[PDB]
């Protein structure tokens, strides 16, 4: 909708041309300022306006963050008013096994990016939560590729690649994914049911995660986590005064925008 608010929102100060430092900029301070919650799904609200304007005043005008669909949702809106190329994936989250489980449903989206004289297509994913990927990355196998975090990888697999971070000395795949290019109408019908199927982790549980510098902060329920390079340090909150204190003042949401947040204590300790 209005790049300048969203570059005040996540206080963006550098180019705006569409270079691949701008894109890593870009990244970063998004990963820094808006994060991932589940706060509507969770109380009833479902995601399924993936629209510019609607995206805009909620992770915007509204300082609030969102999922997936709606942090690479705004993402994308934001690359392609600069100039970028932007082709939306689908994607199935496998982080942490089993294989005795059945196939996840495609309920992840990503991005593939291009831009001038670009070496490729670069993937650029804002929306997988605490892991997401904090730089840019060539989308090419094999090669072992830096990140400002941890390094990631992508791998080869029949008739699709997968995304691999490497995290405690552990190659760890966190989703899988073709390069096919997804419209709108079907990144809803993923989004709709996401936020709405009962047996959704966004609808049965709260998730939520923003990324530092130095670390990624994980929280799910009331436990709390953050993710630095001398392991994890976790904690387990008090009570639901905690936890919206926590999303307040460590994951920085707007909670006034849930109503009062006095009386969004109440639906949390649920």
């Amino acid at each position: 909708l209005d790049l300048t608010a969203y570059f005040d929102r996540i206080n963006y100060r550098g180019a705006t041309d569409p270079t691949l430092d701008v894109l890593q900029d870009l990244v970063t301070v998004h990963s820094r300022t808006i994060p991932f919650e589940n706060l509507d799904p969770l109380l009833g609200v479902p995601v399924d306006d993936l629209s510019p304007q609607a995206l805009a005043d909620k992770l915007v005008l509204r300082r609030r963050g969102g999922y997936c669909f709606e942090h690479n949702g705004l993402m994308g809106y934001v690359l392609a008013e600069l100039g970028y190329r932007v082709r939306r994936f689908a994607a199935r989250v496998v982080w942490k096994l089993a294989p005795d489980a059945p196939l996840p449903p495609q309920t992840h989206t990503l991005l593939g990016v291009t831009f001038p004289g670009s070496g490729g297509c670069y993937l650029v994913d804002v929306g997988f939560g605490g892991q997401t990927p904090t730089s840019p990355l060539r989308l090419e196998t094999g090669a072992v590729q830096p990140t400002t975090h941890e390094p990631y990888r992508l791998e080869d697999r029949v008739d699709g690649f997968v995304l691999q971070a490497m995290v405690r000395d552990t190659w760890q795949t966190l989703y899988e994914f073709t390069t096919q290019t997804r419209p709108q109408i079907d990144l809803k019908v993923a989004s709709w049911y996401a936020s709405t199927h009962p047996a959704s982790k966004f609808v049965t549980g709260l998730t939520a995660a923003v990324i530092t510098d130095d670390a990624r902060w994980n929280l799910s329920g009331r436990d709390l986590a953050v993710h630095r390079a001398g392991g994890t340090e976790k904690i387990r909150l008090a009570d639901a005064a905690a936890v919206v204190d926590t999303l307040s003042e460590r994951f920085g949401i707007n909670v006034a925008d849930i109503g009062e947040r006095g009386a969004l204590e109440t639906r949390i300790d649920e």
